[PDB]
DNA sequence: AGCAATTTAAATAGGGAAGATAAGCAAAGGGTTGACGAAAGCC
């Protein structure tokens, strides 16, 4: 079951430097990282954070976790402070 | 048409009252934002 697919498409493209040259790399998402945050900023009732509903309005279009945790996937609140 | 002096000390204490209450309603909308994949005319 567990494969490969590649897909650049509407995939964010940037370039990184390799020490003497450039690597272009490709930044995707990580599924543990989502899904683990959820649970774990839900359960220890973390707050300064944001939430996203991936998919719109049908989320069994992008993937299972998305159809299923259609309470929306929470994104850390990286707003830094502001003077005065 | 500028000259106006210096030190010295500025009150100790005791009190700042509690008893009551601090409304009940009813409202808080949904309308778009669906991609993949499969019939089905169409170059």
């Amino acid at each position: 079951c567990c494969t490969a697919k590649e897909d650049v498409t509407t995939l964010p493209q940037i370039y990184f430097k390799n020490g003497e040259g450039y690597d272009i790399l490709v930044p995707i998402g990580n599924a543990h990282n989502l899904i683990s945050g959820t649970e774990y900023l839900w359960e220890h009732k973390y707050y300064n954070t944001f939430t996203q509903k991936l998919g719109g309005s049908n989320p069994q279009n992008c993937t299972h976790a998305c159809n299923k945790m259609r309470g929306g996937f929470k994104q850390f609140n990286c707003t830094p402070p502001q003077v005065e």
